[PDB]
Protein backbone atom coordinates (compact mmCIF):
# COMPACT_ATOMS: atom_id res chain seq x y z
CA UNK A 1 0.00 0.00 0.00
CA UNK A 2 1.08 3.58 -0.51
CA UNK A 3 0.43 6.65 1.65
CA UNK A 4 1.47 10.13 0.58
CA UNK A 5 0.63 13.74 -0.22
CA UNK A 6 -0.19 15.29 -3.55
CA UNK A 7 0.58 19.02 -3.75
CA UNK A 8 -1.87 21.21 -5.59
CA UNK A 9 0.88 23.32 -7.17
CA UNK A 10 2.83 20.40 -8.64
CA UNK A 11 1.80 20.29 -12.32
CA UNK A 12 3.75 17.07 -13.04
CA UNK A 13 1.96 15.19 -10.31
CA UNK A 14 3.09 12.74 -7.64
CA UNK A 15 4.35 9.37 -8.84
CA UNK A 16 3.42 6.63 -6.40
CA UNK A 17 5.01 3.30 -5.71
CA UNK A 18 1.93 1.45 -7.02
CA UNK A 19 2.02 -0.31 -10.40
CA UNK A 20 -1.44 -1.23 -11.64
CA UNK A 21 -1.13 -4.65 -13.23
CA UNK A 22 -3.76 -6.51 -15.25
CA UNK A 23 -6.41 -7.96 -13.01
CA UNK A 24 -5.63 -5.75 -10.04
CA UNK A 25 -8.44 -4.34 -7.92
CA UNK A 26 -7.58 -1.15 -6.04
CA UNK A 27 -8.98 1.13 -3.39
CA UNK A 28 -8.07 4.82 -2.97
CA UNK A 29 -9.14 7.16 -0.18
CA UNK A 30 -8.26 10.88 -0.41
CA UNK A 31 -8.66 13.71 2.11
CA UNK A 32 -7.53 17.31 2.64
CA UNK A 33 -7.95 20.85 1.49
CA UNK A 34 -6.51 22.66 -1.51
CA UNK A 35 -7.14 25.62 -3.84
CA UNK A 36 -6.56 26.37 -7.48
CA UNK A 37 -6.17 30.08 -6.71
CA UNK A 38 -8.84 31.55 -4.43
CA UNK A 39 -8.39 31.99 -0.71
CA UNK A 40 -11.17 29.42 -0.13
CA UNK A 41 -10.20 25.73 -0.07
CA UNK A 42 -12.05 22.68 -1.45
CA UNK A 43 -11.82 18.90 -0.81
CA UNK A 44 -10.85 16.21 -3.29
CA UNK A 45 -14.00 16.63 -5.36
CA UNK A 46 -12.96 20.19 -6.20
CA UNK A 47 -15.21 23.19 -6.83
CA UNK A 48 -18.51 22.31 -8.55
CA UNK A 49 -19.18 26.05 -9.25
CA UNK A 50 -16.04 26.71 -11.40
CA UNK A 51 -16.25 26.30 -15.18
CA UNK A 52 -13.92 24.10 -17.16
CA UNK A 53 -11.40 26.41 -18.88
CA UNK A 54 -9.17 23.60 -20.21
CA UNK A 55 -8.69 21.24 -17.30
CA UNK A 56 -6.42 18.19 -17.63
CA UNK A 57 -9.50 16.10 -16.79
CA UNK A 58 -12.86 17.17 -18.25
CA UNK A 59 -14.77 14.56 -16.25
CA UNK A 60 -13.87 16.07 -12.86
CA UNK A 61 -14.21 19.56 -11.35
CA UNK A 62 -11.41 22.06 -11.03
CA UNK A 63 -9.49 21.23 -7.86
CA UNK A 64 -10.40 17.52 -7.89
CA UNK A 65 -7.91 14.70 -7.46
CA UNK A 66 -7.27 12.78 -10.68
CA UNK A 67 -4.79 10.15 -11.77
CA UNK A 68 -3.02 8.57 -14.73
CA UNK A 69 -2.17 4.85 -14.98
CA UNK A 70 0.82 4.39 -17.24
CA UNK A 71 0.08 6.14 -20.48
CA UNK A 72 -3.66 6.38 -19.89
CA UNK A 73 -5.62 9.52 -20.11
CA UNK A 74 -6.64 11.27 -16.92
CA UNK A 75 -9.05 9.33 -14.73
CA UNK A 76 -11.10 11.00 -11.96
CA UNK A 77 -10.39 9.93 -8.36
CA UNK A 78 -12.27 12.60 -6.32
CA UNK A 79 -12.57 11.31 -2.71
CA UNK A 80 -11.60 7.79 -3.74
CA UNK A 81 -12.45 4.60 -5.61
CA UNK A 82 -13.78 1.49 -3.91
CA UNK A 83 -12.66 -1.95 -5.15
CA UNK A 84 -12.11 -0.56 -8.59
CA UNK A 85 -10.88 -2.23 -11.76
CA UNK A 86 -9.43 -0.12 -14.54
CA UNK A 87 -11.48 -0.11 -17.79
CA UNK A 88 -10.14 -0.69 -21.30
CA UNK A 89 -7.12 -2.73 -20.25
CA UNK A 90 -4.98 0.15 -18.96
CA UNK A 91 -1.91 -0.66 -16.88
CA UNK A 92 1.25 0.84 -15.44
CA UNK A 93 2.45 3.15 -12.66
CA UNK A 94 -0.12 5.35 -10.86
CA UNK A 95 0.49 9.09 -10.86
CA UNK A 96 -1.77 11.40 -8.85
CA UNK A 97 -2.45 14.99 -10.00
CA UNK A 98 -4.48 17.99 -8.98
CA UNK A 99 -7.01 18.98 -11.64
CA UNK A 100 -6.16 22.47 -12.97
CA UNK A 101 -5.46 24.21 -16.29
CA UNK A 102 -1.89 23.60 -17.58
CA UNK A 103 0.28 26.61 -16.87
CA UNK A 104 -1.88 27.89 -14.00
CA UNK A 105 -0.61 25.65 -11.17
CA UNK A 106 1.71 28.31 -9.76
CA UNK A 107 -0.96 30.02 -7.61
CA UNK A 108 -2.27 26.77 -6.12
CA UNK A 109 -1.99 25.87 -2.42
CA UNK A 110 -2.65 22.93 -0.07
CA UNK A 111 -2.50 19.23 -0.63
CA UNK A 112 -4.41 15.98 -0.41
CA UNK A 113 -3.41 13.02 1.73
CA UNK A 114 -3.96 9.79 -0.19
CA UNK A 115 -3.97 6.05 0.62
CA UNK A 116 -3.83 3.39 -2.15
CA UNK A 117 -4.03 -0.33 -1.67
CA UNK A 118 -4.66 -3.46 -3.70
CA UNK A 119 -7.65 -5.62 -2.88
CA UNK A 120 -8.17 -9.36 -2.98
CA UNK A 121 -8.67 -10.90 -6.40
CA UNK B 1 -20.08 -4.79 1.45
CA UNK B 2 -22.73 -2.08 1.65
CA UNK B 3 -23.52 0.85 -0.65
CA UNK B 4 -26.14 3.45 0.13
CA UNK B 5 -27.06 7.06 0.60
CA UNK B 6 -27.13 9.23 3.70
CA UNK B 7 -29.46 12.27 3.63
CA UNK B 8 -28.39 15.55 5.16
CA UNK B 9 -31.89 16.17 6.50
CA UNK B 10 -32.22 12.97 8.54
CA UNK B 11 -31.50 13.34 12.26
CA UNK B 12 -31.85 9.56 12.70
CA UNK B 13 -29.18 8.69 10.18
CA UNK B 14 -28.88 5.68 7.88
CA UNK B 15 -28.45 2.20 9.39
CA UNK B 16 -26.25 0.00 7.22
CA UNK B 17 -26.05 -3.78 6.93
CA UNK B 18 -22.49 -3.76 8.35
CA UNK B 19 -21.91 -4.94 11.88
CA UNK B 20 -18.53 -3.95 13.23
CA UNK B 21 -17.05 -6.69 15.37
CA UNK B 22 -13.89 -6.60 17.46
CA UNK B 23 -10.80 -6.91 15.35
CA UNK B 24 -12.55 -6.01 12.12
CA UNK B 25 -10.71 -3.81 9.64
CA UNK B 26 -12.96 -1.63 7.48
CA UNK B 27 -12.73 0.71 4.56
CA UNK B 28 -15.23 3.52 3.81
CA UNK B 29 -15.32 5.83 0.77
CA UNK B 30 -17.87 8.67 0.71
CA UNK B 31 -18.75 11.15 -2.03
CA UNK B 32 -21.41 13.75 -2.84
CA UNK B 33 -22.68 17.21 -2.03
CA UNK B 34 -24.81 18.45 0.85
CA UNK B 35 -25.60 21.60 2.79
CA UNK B 36 -26.45 22.38 6.41
CA UNK B 37 -28.52 25.44 5.33
CA UNK B 38 -26.70 27.69 2.80
CA UNK B 39 -27.17 27.67 -0.94
CA UNK B 40 -23.59 26.42 -1.35
CA UNK B 41 -22.81 22.72 -0.99
CA UNK B 42 -19.84 20.94 0.54
CA UNK B 43 -18.36 17.50 0.35
CA UNK B 44 -18.12 14.94 3.11
CA UNK B 45 -15.47 16.87 5.12
CA UNK B 46 -17.98 19.65 5.67
CA UNK B 47 -17.34 23.37 5.90
CA UNK B 48 -14.02 24.11 7.51
CA UNK B 49 -14.97 27.78 8.09
CA UNK B 50 -18.16 27.24 10.07
CA UNK B 51 -18.15 27.36 13.89
CA UNK B 52 -19.30 24.50 16.10
CA UNK B 53 -22.63 25.56 17.60
CA UNK B 54 -23.41 22.19 19.26
CA UNK B 55 -22.71 19.58 16.57
CA UNK B 56 -23.43 15.92 17.13
CA UNK B 57 -19.66 15.34 16.59
CA UNK B 58 -17.26 17.97 17.86
CA UNK B 59 -14.31 16.30 16.12
CA UNK B 60 -15.64 16.99 12.57
CA UNK B 61 -16.80 20.12 10.82
CA UNK B 62 -20.40 21.05 10.32
CA UNK B 63 -21.58 19.22 7.26
CA UNK B 64 -19.16 16.27 7.59
CA UNK B 65 -20.09 12.64 7.43
CA UNK B 66 -19.88 10.92 10.86
CA UNK B 67 -20.88 7.48 12.19
CA UNK B 68 -21.88 5.52 15.26
CA UNK B 69 -20.97 1.87 15.81
CA UNK B 70 -23.59 0.36 18.07
CA UNK B 71 -24.11 2.74 21.02
CA UNK B 72 -20.84 4.49 20.60
CA UNK B 73 -20.26 8.21 20.49
CA UNK B 74 -19.97 9.76 17.10
CA UNK B 75 -16.82 9.04 15.06
CA UNK B 76 -15.65 11.23 12.14
CA UNK B 77 -15.71 9.58 8.72
CA UNK B 78 -15.18 12.64 6.40
CA UNK B 79 -14.25 11.36 2.92
CA UNK B 80 -13.53 7.87 4.22
CA UNK B 81 -11.41 5.56 6.35
CA UNK B 82 -8.70 3.33 4.90
CA UNK B 83 -8.16 -0.12 6.57
CA UNK B 84 -9.34 1.30 9.87
CA UNK B 85 -9.69 -0.48 13.23
CA UNK B 86 -11.99 0.85 15.94
CA UNK B 87 -10.97 1.76 19.46
CA UNK B 88 -11.31 -0.85 22.15
CA UNK B 89 -14.78 -2.09 23.12
CA UNK B 90 -16.73 -0.66 20.17
CA UNK B 91 -19.09 -3.10 18.42
CA UNK B 92 -22.45 -3.05 16.63
CA UNK B 93 -24.18 -1.89 13.49
CA UNK B 94 -22.75 1.10 11.65
CA UNK B 95 -25.10 4.06 11.42
CA UNK B 96 -24.10 6.99 9.21
CA UNK B 97 -25.17 10.53 10.06
CA UNK B 98 -24.78 14.08 8.69
CA UNK B 99 -23.03 16.30 11.27
CA UNK B 100 -25.35 19.26 12.16
CA UNK B 101 -26.86 20.73 15.35
CA UNK B 102 -29.91 18.71 16.55
CA UNK B 103 -33.18 20.45 15.74
CA UNK B 104 -31.67 22.32 12.80
CA UNK B 105 -31.75 19.65 10.09
CA UNK B 106 -34.92 21.04 8.54
CA UNK B 107 -33.06 23.40 6.17
CA UNK B 108 -30.48 20.79 5.10
CA UNK B 109 -30.27 19.39 1.58
CA UNK B 110 -28.48 16.77 -0.48
CA UNK B 111 -26.86 13.54 0.39
CA UNK B 112 -23.68 11.51 0.45
CA UNK B 113 -23.11 8.21 -1.30
CA UNK B 114 -21.10 5.73 0.74
CA UNK B 115 -19.40 2.40 0.24
CA UNK B 116 -18.32 0.24 3.18
CA UNK B 117 -16.51 -3.07 3.23
CA UNK B 118 -14.50 -5.31 5.53
CA UNK B 119 -10.84 -5.81 4.76
CA UNK B 120 -8.58 -8.75 5.41
CA UNK B 121 -7.45 -9.19 8.96
CA UNK C 1 -4.77 -13.43 11.82
CA UNK C 2 -3.64 -16.28 14.01
CA UNK C 3 -0.66 -18.55 13.61
CA UNK C 4 0.12 -21.42 15.92
CA UNK C 5 0.59 -25.15 16.53
CA UNK C 6 -2.00 -27.80 17.15
CA UNK C 7 -0.54 -30.69 19.16
CA UNK C 8 -1.84 -34.13 18.19
CA UNK C 9 -2.03 -35.37 21.76
CA UNK C 10 -4.12 -32.42 23.04
CA UNK C 11 -7.68 -33.84 23.24
CA UNK C 12 -9.12 -30.52 24.37
CA UNK C 13 -7.94 -28.73 21.24
CA UNK C 14 -6.18 -25.44 20.69
CA UNK C 15 -8.31 -22.33 21.09
CA UNK C 16 -7.31 -19.58 18.67
CA UNK C 17 -7.81 -15.87 18.89
CA UNK C 18 -10.22 -15.92 15.93
CA UNK C 19 -13.88 -15.35 16.77
CA UNK C 20 -15.99 -16.33 13.78
CA UNK C 21 -18.87 -13.89 13.37
CA UNK C 22 -21.84 -13.99 10.98
CA UNK C 23 -20.80 -12.97 7.50
CA UNK C 24 -17.13 -13.65 8.00
CA UNK C 25 -15.03 -15.24 5.24
CA UNK C 26 -11.97 -17.15 6.39
CA UNK C 27 -8.94 -18.87 4.97
CA UNK C 28 -7.00 -21.59 6.79
CA UNK C 29 -3.75 -23.27 5.73
CA UNK C 30 -2.44 -26.25 7.75
CA UNK C 31 0.85 -28.12 7.44
CA UNK C 32 2.90 -30.68 9.32
CA UNK C 33 3.18 -34.30 10.41
CA UNK C 34 1.45 -36.10 13.20
CA UNK C 35 0.47 -39.55 14.33
CA UNK C 36 -2.49 -41.07 16.16
CA UNK C 37 -0.27 -43.95 17.44
CA UNK C 38 1.83 -45.69 14.83
CA UNK C 39 5.48 -44.73 14.27
CA UNK C 40 4.51 -43.45 10.81
CA UNK C 41 3.19 -39.88 10.47
CA UNK C 42 0.55 -38.31 8.21
CA UNK C 43 -0.33 -34.83 7.11
CA UNK C 44 -3.49 -32.82 7.93
CA UNK C 45 -5.81 -35.02 5.82
CA UNK C 46 -4.90 -37.94 8.12
CA UNK C 47 -4.80 -41.64 7.26
CA UNK C 48 -7.22 -42.67 4.54
CA UNK C 49 -6.69 -46.34 5.34
CA UNK C 50 -7.69 -46.32 8.95
CA UNK C 51 -11.23 -47.16 10.07
CA UNK C 52 -13.48 -44.81 12.00
CA UNK C 53 -13.70 -46.32 15.47
CA UNK C 54 -15.44 -43.38 17.16
CA UNK C 55 -13.73 -40.29 15.77
CA UNK C 56 -14.71 -36.83 17.07
CA UNK C 57 -15.43 -36.01 13.40
CA UNK C 58 -16.89 -38.71 11.14
CA UNK C 59 -16.53 -36.65 8.03
CA UNK C 60 -12.71 -36.66 8.13
CA UNK C 61 -10.15 -39.39 8.41
CA UNK C 62 -8.34 -40.36 11.55
CA UNK C 63 -5.41 -37.96 12.07
CA UNK C 64 -7.03 -35.11 10.13
CA UNK C 65 -7.25 -31.53 11.35
CA UNK C 66 -10.81 -30.55 12.39
CA UNK C 67 -12.34 -27.54 14.16
CA UNK C 68 -15.25 -26.33 16.29
CA UNK C 69 -16.67 -22.83 16.06
CA UNK C 70 -17.98 -21.89 19.47
CA UNK C 71 -20.18 -24.74 20.61
CA UNK C 72 -20.65 -26.25 17.18
CA UNK C 73 -20.04 -29.78 16.21
CA UNK C 74 -16.80 -30.67 14.52
CA UNK C 75 -16.09 -29.46 11.00
CA UNK C 76 -13.31 -30.83 8.78
CA UNK C 77 -10.35 -28.57 7.96
CA UNK C 78 -7.91 -31.00 6.33
CA UNK C 79 -5.15 -28.99 4.57
CA UNK C 80 -7.23 -25.84 4.81
CA UNK C 81 -10.19 -23.86 3.55
CA UNK C 82 -10.14 -21.14 0.88
CA UNK C 83 -12.36 -18.08 1.32
CA UNK C 84 -14.86 -20.16 3.25
CA UNK C 85 -18.15 -19.25 4.93
CA UNK C 86 -19.47 -21.21 7.80
CA UNK C 87 -22.91 -22.75 7.99
CA UNK C 88 -25.49 -20.29 9.21
CA UNK C 89 -26.02 -20.20 12.97
CA UNK C 90 -22.44 -21.10 13.92
CA UNK C 91 -20.36 -18.45 15.66
CA UNK C 92 -17.74 -18.05 18.31
CA UNK C 93 -14.13 -18.92 18.94
CA UNK C 94 -12.37 -21.30 16.60
CA UNK C 95 -10.88 -24.32 18.34
CA UNK C 96 -8.57 -26.58 16.31
CA UNK C 97 -8.44 -30.28 17.14
CA UNK C 98 -6.63 -33.41 15.95
CA UNK C 99 -9.22 -36.04 14.86
CA UNK C 100 -8.86 -39.14 17.04
CA UNK C 101 -11.15 -41.36 19.13
CA UNK C 102 -11.79 -39.77 22.54
CA UNK C 103 -9.75 -41.26 25.37
CA UNK C 104 -7.03 -42.37 22.85
CA UNK C 105 -4.92 -39.24 22.38
CA UNK C 106 -2.24 -40.15 24.90
CA UNK C 107 -0.20 -42.11 22.33
CA UNK C 108 -0.36 -39.39 19.67
CA UNK C 109 2.67 -37.40 18.55
CA UNK C 110 3.50 -34.48 16.33
CA UNK C 111 1.77 -31.26 15.49
CA UNK C 112 0.27 -29.19 12.73
CA UNK C 113 1.26 -25.64 12.00
CA UNK C 114 -1.89 -23.64 11.22
CA UNK C 115 -2.59 -20.10 9.89
CA UNK C 116 -6.09 -18.49 9.97
CA UNK C 117 -7.19 -15.20 8.56
CA UNK C 118 -10.35 -13.29 7.73
CA UNK C 119 -10.87 -12.31 4.10
CA UNK C 120 -12.45 -9.27 2.45
CA UNK C 121 -16.25 -9.06 2.43
CA UNK D 1 -8.29 -16.31 -8.74
CA UNK D 2 -7.43 -19.66 -10.23
CA UNK D 3 -8.95 -22.99 -9.40
CA UNK D 4 -8.01 -26.32 -10.92
CA UNK D 5 -6.24 -29.63 -10.64
CA UNK D 6 -2.62 -30.68 -10.81
CA UNK D 7 -2.12 -34.18 -12.21
CA UNK D 8 0.65 -36.33 -10.67
CA UNK D 9 1.63 -37.77 -14.09
CA UNK D 10 2.03 -34.41 -15.86
CA UNK D 11 5.78 -33.80 -16.01
CA UNK D 12 5.45 -30.36 -17.65
CA UNK D 13 3.15 -28.99 -14.97
CA UNK D 14 0.18 -26.70 -15.14
CA UNK D 15 0.59 -23.02 -16.15
CA UNK D 16 -2.00 -21.04 -14.22
CA UNK D 17 -3.60 -17.68 -14.95
CA UNK D 18 -1.89 -16.05 -11.93
CA UNK D 19 0.99 -13.76 -12.74
CA UNK D 20 2.99 -12.95 -9.62
CA UNK D 21 3.98 -9.28 -9.84
CA UNK D 22 6.35 -7.47 -7.52
CA UNK D 23 4.64 -6.67 -4.25
CA UNK D 24 1.92 -9.25 -4.61
CA UNK D 25 0.68 -11.28 -1.69
CA UNK D 26 -0.74 -14.70 -2.52
CA UNK D 27 -2.49 -17.58 -0.87
CA UNK D 28 -2.54 -21.17 -2.15
CA UNK D 29 -4.55 -24.05 -0.64
CA UNK D 30 -4.00 -27.59 -2.00
CA UNK D 31 -5.83 -30.79 -1.18
CA UNK D 32 -6.07 -34.39 -2.43
CA UNK D 33 -4.29 -37.66 -2.93
CA UNK D 34 -1.67 -38.72 -5.45
CA UNK D 35 1.11 -41.24 -5.88
CA UNK D 36 4.52 -41.29 -7.45
CA UNK D 37 4.24 -45.06 -8.21
CA UNK D 38 3.11 -47.16 -5.25
CA UNK D 39 -0.41 -48.28 -4.55
CA UNK D 40 -0.51 -46.05 -1.48
CA UNK D 41 -1.42 -42.37 -1.87
CA UNK D 42 -0.06 -39.27 -0.14
CA UNK D 43 -1.16 -35.72 0.34
CA UNK D 44 0.45 -32.57 -1.00
CA UNK D 45 3.42 -32.78 1.38
CA UNK D 46 4.36 -36.08 -0.31
CA UNK D 47 6.10 -39.04 1.32
CA UNK D 48 8.50 -38.12 4.11
CA UNK D 49 9.99 -41.62 4.10
CA UNK D 50 11.09 -41.70 0.46
CA UNK D 51 14.69 -40.83 -0.51
CA UNK D 52 15.45 -38.03 -2.93
CA UNK D 53 16.79 -39.69 -6.11
CA UNK D 54 16.87 -36.61 -8.30
CA UNK D 55 13.69 -34.67 -7.51
CA UNK D 56 12.87 -31.45 -9.30
CA UNK D 57 12.70 -29.74 -5.89
CA UNK D 58 15.20 -30.99 -3.33
CA UNK D 59 13.47 -28.83 -0.70
CA UNK D 60 10.28 -30.93 -0.66
CA UNK D 61 9.51 -34.59 -0.43
CA UNK D 62 8.75 -36.90 -3.33
CA UNK D 63 5.07 -36.47 -4.16
CA UNK D 64 4.79 -32.89 -2.89
CA UNK D 65 3.25 -29.94 -4.73
CA UNK D 66 5.85 -27.41 -5.95
CA UNK D 67 5.75 -24.38 -8.19
CA UNK D 68 7.82 -22.15 -10.44
CA UNK D 69 7.28 -18.42 -10.80
CA UNK D 70 8.44 -17.24 -14.20
CA UNK D 71 12.11 -18.02 -14.57
CA UNK D 72 12.57 -19.20 -10.93
CA UNK D 73 13.76 -22.42 -9.54
CA UNK D 74 11.25 -24.69 -7.95
CA UNK D 75 9.69 -23.50 -4.73
CA UNK D 76 7.84 -25.78 -2.29
CA UNK D 77 4.12 -25.34 -1.92
CA UNK D 78 3.12 -28.40 0.01
CA UNK D 79 -0.41 -27.94 1.45
CA UNK D 80 -0.29 -24.24 0.65
CA UNK D 81 1.07 -20.78 1.38
CA UNK D 82 -0.69 -18.23 3.53
CA UNK D 83 -0.37 -14.56 2.59
CA UNK D 84 3.00 -15.20 1.05
CA UNK D 85 5.47 -12.80 -0.60
CA UNK D 86 8.15 -14.02 -2.93
CA UNK D 87 11.90 -13.43 -2.63
CA UNK D 88 13.42 -10.43 -4.33
CA UNK D 89 13.27 -10.40 -8.10
CA UNK D 90 10.95 -13.38 -8.45
CA UNK D 91 8.04 -12.62 -10.83
CA UNK D 92 6.00 -14.17 -13.61
CA UNK D 93 3.38 -16.82 -14.22
CA UNK D 94 2.85 -19.51 -11.61
CA UNK D 95 3.34 -23.07 -12.85
CA UNK D 96 2.35 -25.89 -10.48
CA UNK D 97 4.15 -29.23 -10.66
CA UNK D 98 4.11 -32.61 -8.89
CA UNK D 99 7.55 -33.38 -7.31
CA UNK D 100 9.05 -36.50 -8.85
CA UNK D 101 12.24 -37.47 -10.70
CA UNK D 102 12.38 -36.49 -14.34
CA UNK D 103 11.46 -39.36 -16.63
CA UNK D 104 9.55 -41.26 -13.88
CA UNK D 105 6.14 -39.51 -14.11
CA UNK D 106 4.48 -42.20 -16.29
CA UNK D 107 3.54 -44.40 -13.35
CA UNK D 108 2.08 -41.61 -11.22
CA UNK D 109 -1.59 -41.35 -10.39
CA UNK D 110 -4.04 -38.97 -8.76
CA UNK D 111 -4.19 -35.28 -8.51
CA UNK D 112 -4.38 -32.30 -6.20
CA UNK D 113 -7.13 -29.68 -6.22
CA UNK D 114 -5.70 -26.19 -5.87
CA UNK D 115 -6.99 -22.67 -5.23
CA UNK D 116 -4.81 -19.60 -5.77
CA UNK D 117 -5.83 -16.01 -5.05
CA UNK D 118 -4.20 -12.64 -4.59
CA UNK D 119 -4.59 -11.07 -1.17
CA UNK D 120 -4.72 -7.46 -0.11
CA UNK D 121 -1.50 -5.53 -0.22
O1 LIG E 1 -9.80 27.62 -14.28
C1 LIG E 1 -8.63 27.44 -13.61
C2 LIG E 1 -8.14 28.80 -13.27
O2 LIG E 1 -9.00 29.36 -12.26
C3 LIG E 1 -8.56 30.63 -11.61
O3 LIG E 1 -8.63 31.65 -12.53
C4 LIG E 1 -7.15 30.51 -11.11
O4 LIG E 1 -6.75 31.83 -10.70
C5 LIG E 1 -6.26 30.05 -12.19
O5 LIG E 1 -4.92 29.78 -11.67
C6 LIG E 1 -6.69 28.76 -12.80
O6 LIG E 1 -6.54 27.79 -11.75
O1 LIG F 1 -24.23 25.63 12.95
C1 LIG F 1 -25.32 24.92 12.45
C2 LIG F 1 -26.31 25.91 11.89
O2 LIG F 1 -25.74 26.53 10.73
C3 LIG F 1 -26.62 27.50 10.07
O3 LIG F 1 -26.96 28.43 10.99
C4 LIG F 1 -27.89 26.80 9.60
O4 LIG F 1 -28.78 27.80 9.06
C5 LIG F 1 -28.49 26.07 10.77
O5 LIG F 1 -29.60 25.22 10.30
C6 LIG F 1 -27.56 25.18 11.52
O6 LIG F 1 -27.28 24.13 10.59
O1 LIG G 1 -8.70 -45.45 15.55
C1 LIG G 1 -8.19 -44.79 16.65
C2 LIG G 1 -7.08 -45.59 17.30
O2 LIG G 1 -6.13 -46.09 16.31
C3 LIG G 1 -4.97 -46.85 16.93
O3 LIG G 1 -5.50 -47.99 17.50
C4 LIG G 1 -4.31 -46.00 18.02
O4 LIG G 1 -3.32 -46.82 18.69
C5 LIG G 1 -5.29 -45.56 19.03
O5 LIG G 1 -4.66 -44.80 20.10
C6 LIG G 1 -6.43 -44.79 18.45
O6 LIG G 1 -5.84 -43.57 17.98
O1 LIG H 1 12.13 -41.77 -6.30
C1 LIG H 1 11.28 -41.62 -7.36
C2 LIG H 1 10.81 -42.93 -7.91
O2 LIG H 1 10.15 -43.61 -6.81
C3 LIG H 1 9.64 -44.97 -7.23
O3 LIG H 1 10.75 -45.72 -7.50
C4 LIG H 1 8.79 -44.83 -8.49
O4 LIG H 1 8.46 -46.17 -8.98
C5 LIG H 1 9.43 -44.12 -9.64
O5 LIG H 1 8.49 -43.88 -10.75
C6 LIG H 1 10.01 -42.80 -9.18
O6 LIG H 1 8.87 -41.95 -8.82
CA1 LIG I 1 -4.39 27.74 -10.51
CA1 LIG J 1 -29.15 23.06 9.30
CA1 LIG K 1 -4.30 -42.30 19.42
CA1 LIG L 1 6.94 -41.99 -10.56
Amino acid sequence: AWKGEVLANNEAGQVTSIIYNPGDVITIVAAGWASYGPTQKWGPQGDREHPDQGLICHDAFCGALVMKIGNSGTIPVNTGLFRWVAPNNVQGAITLIYNDVPGTYGNNSGSFSVNIGKDQS
